[PDB]
């Protein structure tokens, strides 16, 4: 994977509303900015159940997007990242619908997940109970397979029907997959819910051996198509470091929230152990296109005796410090649970859970992007967008806080904002700067500071994290500094928004 | 129980926002129009997670609202009936938290359902897809007993945990219910869900052998205090045949989709079947605080071979009217487009369902109030109120368009309105006229025309129901014709708005 930075965005929710127009933002805004891009699910149909997630035809572009020739177009100055939901696929499929149709007799009967698939001899309580959950409930809903009920195995919404990863359907479906990214110019793949591909009776069913199986066998296709994989893992921290071994990439979700605690309180202690014990073949994000991960840095959702990052009282603080800092908005986008320790995430913009101070935010991707890996920036994230409580209302699901519809115009006025053009900068350095192809190396003291470097052929660079300059929602005072050396020899800069980094 | 027309309403939806309150608009307002009041849950609290449904404690109100003594002062020109929520509790119950914190160890561990409780060999698939659901999803979710994840029992939202109403400390809760409802001065019980209050293994834990036995049980404990049985069952029509048979009262939940049917199609035949195999130990009603009920007339839905009381295409016509005739509003609520507990029940207030035609809501009551029964008016449906997209927008509560907060402003400006004047006087009529202490017969005209007939000691009175003279929403046409008798003489009403009934 290139060491630049990419931007993750909806085809629609950037530009005029197509691939072609995305394309168009990307290319004539963002040049130099932005390298490479995630394009969320852009498949038949990208406004269903769960805005792309669920595919009734993986394989075919929706038709109000694009073609793939679109994609093929952007390949020519981007590389392209894709996900392949290998998890799941709507209920309004074909091959579902033929099972609703057939039952047994469907030719797709093997293709699907049911709780007889994976006990076929029944289940006690413990089994059911020890299903490691991202949604409420049991991961089972009720369907007829020629007239019998049956219940499908669901690990998201009752729509995304769970395949059989193993089976000879389900595994001809997933190449089919493969093949039509590999044939699109498509770079990287994004093995979505990968985590949850593998049922294994008795087990959590997320993360287990059989899963590691899957993976494996799944990035060996990808090898052989000239495919990168990148899998996301939202749990506890330590399954995270464990896969990160036998991968290419993996996300940093640990990252995102130890900022906003290390930006809130002033310690950096946290963000110092991360540094030392994370996988450094990461993808780095502060912002996705989902909520804010708070059970990737707390306490085992299963096993509560092993610890997180921080301590449980800090962890139900930083949801409580994100709830002040969007005035109530964040707890209207985010469903209520037993206890803030409970929660899988939490539904606001990255901007907005600091309370829209941007230093602190400037701060925040200066870190991400000193830290080992490749990073991403999403697309709300790119224009330091707001909570979006119109279209929240518009919609009732809690990620559409994050999920603001960006015209053209609205960009080029976002463009203007100081922040957004001192994230341009950052980014554009972070990309010309050779010294993040060299060596890294960190220097701390107790809390206080870090002082992030990393030396190349041509260039090194410092950056100094202290959130103690300036704590408080209403703070103008810089919490990161910088220095660097290059062509035309050393440079510093003490605020990243008055004063801009740009490479000689 | 006394056949006057009572009044169904939540003690903070009408006037003020207390009992006190509430109390004072059935004295001053609804004088001789409302002898009696089902006041929904309010105990503590009323604003939880199912509007008084979830209690924390159901013997104590919620300070909000008023005291026992405001429930006393009530009962001395009202006829009472409150709520026993015999199937489920609030996790916020200190029985609940108590098993929360101690597990096994609590003295109230077996009063609460788990998986293992009903299951404790295990099930199967089709003993859990088996159990009967008002909408799709399994009736457990997660809750930690002393650190051990279990699967508790919820048949409702997962707040509401179900208890073990077979077990000492279940049965020893339910009967400091009935102890309190009875030293208040309440003169009736509605059971509510008691159809799901037994679960036993193998069944479809709703309406079975086990559940009558409740059901009987319950009944015994309630005359054994001078308190009056009404049960709540929304099923297939034979199972509220069949129950009705062993309680004191049923709903009848079957009349007001049939009114819907032949007031939108001018078909009488159902109401005339219907009217020759019903219980006639019922609590009528039109609309009630939930949506309006479709599969209470509908063919069984564990078994789709038993047909309903009208086709079940008739049933899809009736759906779909409501959503015709409330302009989309009805469709914006129901099932899948919001939140609801119950996925068919249509939700809309009953006068806009018919179109907010003066004519057929007048008609439809009158038919209501003829049939063997006491009658129930909800209070949306007393100020014959439209569907409240303010409230639903801001809550995404499906049933919230049918539950508008109306002030005493409000209810004095709708108090104005003829066709509330109209329900205000048949209510009178059908309080004073001892016709309907009588015998009761009818007579038919061949799908077309429909007379209900009482007699009684000093008085007669004949309703006849032609739906079919007037079709269409913006109808002017009566459709309801009324004669009587009484100690003045023979008198008519050929249109109950224009000529409301007056007894001598
Ligand atoms: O596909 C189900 C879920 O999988 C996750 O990996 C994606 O990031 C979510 O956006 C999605 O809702
Ligand atoms: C009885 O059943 C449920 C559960 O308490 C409640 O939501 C309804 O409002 C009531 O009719």
């Amino acid at each position: 994977m290139k060491n630049k930075v990419q931007l993750i965005t909806y085809a629609d929710r950037l530009g005029d509303g197509t691939i072609k127009s995305m394309t168009d933002i990307l290319r004539t805004r963002f040049d130099g900015v932005y390298d490479g891009v995630h394009i969320l699910p852009f498949f038949t149909p990208f406004d269903g159940a769960d805005a792309g997630f669920d595919p009734i035809d993986h394989t075919k572009v929706d038709e109000r997007l694009g073609s793939w020739d679109d994609v093929a177009e952007l390949s020519k100055t981007h590389n392209i990242m894709v996900d392949a939901i290998v998890n799941h696929m709507s209920w309004e499929s074909k091959q579902f619908q033929d099972v609703l149709a057939k039952g047994e007799e469907s030719e797709y009967y093997p293709m699907f997940l049911t709780m007889s698939s994976v006990f076929p001899n029944g289940a006690t309580e413990e089994d059911l109970a020890g299903i490691y959950r991202p949604r409420p409930g049991l991961p089972f809903t009720h369907y007829k397979f020629a007239g019998k009920t049956r219940l499908v195995w669901v690990s998201f919404t009752p729509q995304q029907v769970d395949i059989d990863t193993d089976s000879d359907k389900g595994w001809e479906y997933l190449m089919s997959i493969f093949d039509q990214m590999a044939a699109s110019h498509v770079s990287y793949i994004r093995l979505d819910a990968v985590g949850y591909g593998a049922k294994e009776a008795g087990t959590s069913c997320f993360m287990t051996p059989k899963t590691f199986k899957l993976i494996s066998r799944l990035r060996e296709e990808g090898v052989k198509r000239g495919l990168e994989i990148l899998i996301e893992v939202h749990s506890y921290y330590k399954k995270q470091v464990e896969i990160a071994s036998k991968v290419d990439r993996v996300y940093d979700f640990a990252l995102p929230p130890l900022l906003l605690h290390a930006l809130s309180t002033g310690h950096v202690e946290p963000v110092a152990h991360w540094t030392d014990i994370r996988p450094n073949n990461a993808v780095t994000v502060l912002d996705t296109h989902d909520g804010i991960g708070v059970i990737d840095i707390g306490s085992d959702q299963l096993d509560r005796s092993l610890k997180g990052l921080v301590p449980d009282e800090d962890v139900d603080n930083l949801v409580n410090t994100i709830h002040a800092n969007t005035h109530g908005e964040s707890q209207a986008a985010t469903g209520a649970a037993a206890s803030n320790l409970d929660l899988y995430q939490v539904n606001s913009t990255y901007y907005s859970a600091l309370g829209c101070n941007d230093q602190h935010y400037i701060a925040a991707r200066a870190v991400q992007f000193f830290l080992p890996g490749v990073p991403q920036v999403y697309y709300v994230g790119a224009l330091a967008g707001k909570n979006d409580m119109e279209l929240l209302r518009k919609t009732n699901n809690g990620r559409d806080i994050n999920r603001h519809y960006y015209s053209t115009a609205e960009i080029d006025e976002n463009l203007k904002r100081p922040v957004v053009k001192a994230l341009n900068a950052l980014a554009k350095f972070r990309n010309e700067l050779d010294a993040f192809d060299g060596t890294f190396s960190y220097t701390t003291d107790d809390d206080t500071s870090i002082s992030f470097t990393w030396r190349g052929e041509t260039s090194q660079a410092t950056l100094t994290f202290e959130p103690k300059r300036g704590l408080g929602v209403d703070n103008t005072t810089p919490v990161a500094m910088l220095e660097w050396e290059d062509s035309a020899g050393d440079h510093r800069s003490d605020d990243l928004i008055a004063n801009p980094p740009v490479v000689a």
